[PDB]
């Protein structure tokens, strides 16, 4: 065990990701949010999520700002 697959956190984000994309488009949310949200999609598809990335800290994977 420990930690997540890969498989597992790809799947994840792009759920995840793609709910919100999915949501954003259908409410019709800033279009800027929602490209920037297929930009990411896309980019976990090819390449998956970076522990470093937006994304990474919206899955709650890593710490996005502190002071």
């Amino acid at each position: 065990g420990s930690a997540l697959s890969p498989e597992e956190i790809k799947a994840k984000a792009l759920d995840l990701l793609n709910k919100k994309l999915h949501r954003a488009n259908k409410f019709g949310q800033d279009q800027a949010d929602i490209d920037s949200l297929q930009r990411q999609i896309n980019r976990v598809e090819k390449f998956g999520v970076d522990l470093n990335s937006k994304l990474a800290e919206e899955l709650g994977l890593v710490s996005r700002k502190n002071e």
